[PDB]
């Protein structure tokens, strides 16, 4: 089997991407944030505290003939941005882009934090990291990918995120029309439950490439590119008037600037992030200070190749017995 679904930016900045997902029988279509940095499929639901729902589409298990309570199971998750959610668990039929999994754990939110409530466009998350990170207790549950894997034509999914445009998540096949050149594969460590890999270095603009190992994660659920402070300082030093602002919470730059590209290494290959991808616009409406898309990881504990980086590539998440990541230009 295969599946193919379009993923759409939630706003003009590409702050996140939503992908329609069919849950239950008859189908209830929710727009979920596919997150390669977490491992829970959770949704706004008929159980979510009413004051914490503001425009989201909800899953109502009582209207699904295939929903079953997963008796005794709870979940609770906290993300890198300080957001959180928790609740109970149903199993149900879940389809993505024509690929169906029966018996998928659908984590129904009873509570969500303010950032989820305030984002009316995101009806929940679909985690695509390793199932060792799934938070369901007392019986950990599998991701949609892990449940689909044995049925897929190839044990892979691909992320093809757009810049200010829709893109695609594919499951079970590699669309050889979706990228240019060849795919460079690189080793993955699953030790922390992430798609964790080591970039071979970077360049700023037209500058020379610096060969240096940067361990980090491929995380579709993170907007920006978070890298070591040395790398980030080297980038922003090439933008007149850029500075790190403790009041704003990262590097800002004059909105009048033209940003340089940023290159990262994948083995001997190179992915170029155009400068425009690194512009996240005014810090507040009408400001002439703009927020940067490359930020320091120093206060995180891990480097994150978030959407800023991933949207410059066609990315293969290879879930074979020995997992690997692949990157191609496009």
């Amino acid at each position: 089997s295969t599946g193919s679904a379009t993923t759409t930016p939630i706003d003009s900045l590409d702050d996140a991407y939503i992908t329609p997902v069919q849950i239950g029988t008859p189908a209830q279509t929710l727009n979920l944030d596919f997150d390669t940095g977490s491992s829970d499929l959770w949704v706004f639901s008929s159980e979510t505290t009413a004051s914490e729902v503001d425009g989201q589409t909800i899953y109502t298990p009582s209207k699904s003939t295939t929903a079953k309570l997963l008796s005794g199971a709870t979940w609770s998750i906290s993300y890198g941005d300080g957001s959180s959610s928790s609740g109970d668990v149903y199993t149900d039929t879940v389809s993505v882009g024509g690929l169906t999994v029966t018996g998928q754990a659908v984590e129904s939110a009873k509570k969500v934090s303010s950032s989820f409530t305030e984002d009316s466009t995101i009806d929940g998350l679909l985690g695509l990291a390793f199932s060792t990170l799934n938070t369901v207790s007392p019986t950990q549950q599998k991701t949609f990918f892990d449940n689909a894997k044995a049925s897929l034509d190839s044990p892979v999914f691909t992320a093809d995120l757009g810049y200010h445009a829709p893109g695609t998540y594919n499951f079970g096949f590699i669309d050889t029309t979706a990228y240019t050149g060849s795919i460079t594969y690189t080793a993955v460590s699953t030790k922390q439950g992430f798609w964790e890999w080591t970039s071979t270095g970077y360049a700023v603009g037209s500058g020379t490439f610096k060969s240096t190992s940067i361990d980090g994660i491929a995380d579709t659920g993170t907007t920006l590119l978070y890298l070591p402070a040395t790398v980030v300082s080297a980038y922003w030093a090439q933008v007149s008037g850029a500075k790190s602002s403790s009041s704003v919470g990262g590097y800002v730059f004059p909105c009048s600037a033209t940003l340089p590209s940023f290159t990262f290494g994948v083995g001997s290959a190179r992915i170029v992030i155009p400068g425009d991808y690194i512009d996240f616009g005014p810090i507040s409406t009408g400001s002439s200070s703009c927020f940067g898309g490359i930020q320091s990881s120093a206060g995180i504990g891990i480097n994150i190749f978030g959407d800023v980086a991933l949207k410059a590539a066609f990315v293969v998440f290879n879930g074979a017995t020995t997992p690997t990541l692949g990157f191609a230009s496009k």
